[PDB]
């Protein structure tokens, strides 16, 4: 649309270029997605600039995936998004929980959860930035689970979609 | 309506009626502020309704404040901003690292720092947020500084500017 997509070959995932832990697959409409087989440092990465972003337009970014019969150590994870050149020197990622595989129990549950998009894929936002001149730099976003004593498993990812909102 | 503004009277500040850790002061134009005269738990918080904003709109939030001539352990503190309804049980605040009294010295360095508006008060940008309809509920905010080892000082809150990018 007015927005920018970056499918899942193009985002930078640690170890999804090993077999033993991710496998590429296509899939319809002819689509290469990555499945996570199982990993303990899980994190799906990418930046943009916004030079090349509509000025003056507040932009949502968001990981399309899709989730096995059995997803194990996702029910939350690490959703971050910020612009590069606002990181303060020695800060870490300090990114937000979300929720991932944990399906919305009652109707008062708190916290961000994924939902069905157009194309049967599932959406969770991982932030959300104003691009005022274009000239704040780039803006990176990932969705992490970093918790060495965990195996992660059974994430899907499409890419990420960035929208004006 | 455009934005909105929370005096220093209405946030939430730890200590603040204690007069041996703030002291509370009226400035041109007639205006009540907080001076922080010495304090180890630090914490400005407030909380507004999006449904009184106007919609399809991103706002930024600003902790609008002064520093007397001799501040205290105040280069650095935590910012956080997030929709009450998104925050996950048993998260914690999940901010970020703003800078305060520290003074930008390299043109690029890294980080958000405060920025002297037209009315001769400092800003800090403690977050962003997109208003869609006015139906996902409050926003809330803070700044703080926690550590129990170093005594803050020399901070004076006049309040929140909550204003459209
Ligand atoms: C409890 C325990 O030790 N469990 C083992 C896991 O730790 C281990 O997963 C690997 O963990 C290391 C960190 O301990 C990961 O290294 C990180 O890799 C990222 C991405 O390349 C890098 O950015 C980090 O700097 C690096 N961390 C450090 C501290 O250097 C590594 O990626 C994990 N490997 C996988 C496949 O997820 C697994 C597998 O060895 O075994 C557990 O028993
Ligand atoms: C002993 C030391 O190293 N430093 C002392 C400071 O810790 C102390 O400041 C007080 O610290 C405590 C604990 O960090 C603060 O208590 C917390 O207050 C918050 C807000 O009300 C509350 O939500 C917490 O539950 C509560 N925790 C506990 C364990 O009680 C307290 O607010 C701080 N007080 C002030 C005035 O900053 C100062 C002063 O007592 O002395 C240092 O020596
Ligand atoms: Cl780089
Ligand atoms: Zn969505
Ligand atoms: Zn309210
Ligand atoms: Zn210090
Ligand atoms: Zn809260
Ligand atoms: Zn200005
Ligand atoms: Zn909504």
């Amino acid at each position: 649309g007015q927005g920018q997509w970056i499918a899942a070959r193009d985002l930078s995932i640690t170890w999804v270029d090993n077999p033993q832990y991710w496998t590429w697959k296509t899939v319809d409409p002819n689509i290469e997605v990555a499945e996570l087989r199982r990993v303990a440092w899980l994190d799906i990465y990418g930046k943009i600039e916004t030079k090349n972003l509509i000025r003056k337009t507040s932009y949502a970014v968001y990981l399309v995936f899709k989730l096995t019969d059995n997803p194990r150590e996702l029910e939350r994870a690490t959703a971050s998004l910020r612009f590069v050149n606002e990181v303060a020197e020695g800060a870490g990622i300090e990114g937000t929980t979300v929720f991932i595989s944990k399906k919305k129990k009652l109707p008062g549950e708190l916290g961000r959860f994924p939902h069905l998009r157009s194309d049967g894929w599932l959406e969770i936002k991982l932030g959300e930035f104003f691009n005022n001149l274009g000239e704040d730099g780039e803006v990176e976003m990932r969705l992490m689970e970093i918790n060495d004593k965990t195996w992660k498993s059974g994430i899907i990812v499409k890419g990420f979609d960035i929208r004006p909102n």
